[PDB]
Formats: C-alpha cells, sequence, structure tokens
C-alpha cells in the first residue's frame, strides 16, 4: 500500500510472526515453525522439529481472519490457546518454552489479526 497499510504488515509481522513453538491439535502435536502467510490472510507453518515431520509440507495453516480468540493459555503463560473458527480440529495451542517468546508473539499477531479481523 504505502509503508505501512496493505502489504507492509504482512511483511514487517511475518519476520517476528516467524517461530519455532509446539503445535497442539486433535490430528497431531507437532513442533512447528509458525510464520504468516505470504497472502497475509493466513497463518503459514512449517515443521520444526527436524526430520521427523508428519506432512512434509505444511501441517495445515489456518486463516487468521477466522480467529475468534487468542488468549494466552491462563494455567499456562508458556503457551498460548487460540480459538479459531475451524473445521475438524482442535482449538490451536501456540506453545512456547518460555513466556517471554510467546508473549512478543501474541502482541504482533493479536494487532495484525485487528487489522483484519477488527478491521
Amino acid at each position: 500500500s504505502a509503508k505501512d497499510i496493505k502489504d507492509e504488515k504482512i511483511q514487517q509481522y511475518r519476520k517476528t510472526l516467524t517461530k519455532i513453538v509446539k503445535i497442539k491439535t486433535a490430528i497431531f502435536h507437532e513442533t512447528v515453525k509458525v510464520t504468516c502467510s505470504k497472502d497475509g490472510k493466513m497463518l503459514e507453518w512449517y515443521k520444526g522439529k527436524n526430520d521427523s515431520d508428519g506432512k512434509k509440507k505444511p501441517i495445515g495453516s489456518f486463516p487468521l481472519n477466522k480467529i475468534t480468540s487468542i488468549r494466552t493459555k491462563v494455567d499456562n503463560l508458556k503457551s498460548l490457546e487460540i480459538s479459531v473458527s475451524s473445521v475438524h480440529i482442535s482449538t490451536y495451542l501456540f506453545t512456547f518454552k518460555t513466556r517471554e517468546e510467546r508473549e512478543s508473539w501474541q502482541n504482533n499477531l493479536e494487532s495484525f489479526r485487528k487489522i483484519m479481523s477488527m478491521k
């Protein structure tokens, strides 16, 4: 757009949005590198373990505009429970090894979400 608005948010946030975290779903629990899509509409994640990936591709990213609530796991501040409008799959848990690491993530992603969902 200019230096801030449409594309720029995607490029800017994507950098800080990329993190090695532990994903926890009904389908699979896999340590993964979470980043934002090149389109900026979804949150794309690539296996962040090593070679023990059970997809050999993105494990099945979801669109950020479907998120219904993003809050830190109230019983575990190192984890993040993200409720999203989802199909066959459980609520998405973004889990880090420390709070400070995950803290930065929601701070960024929530605002990026606010640009799209709270637009």
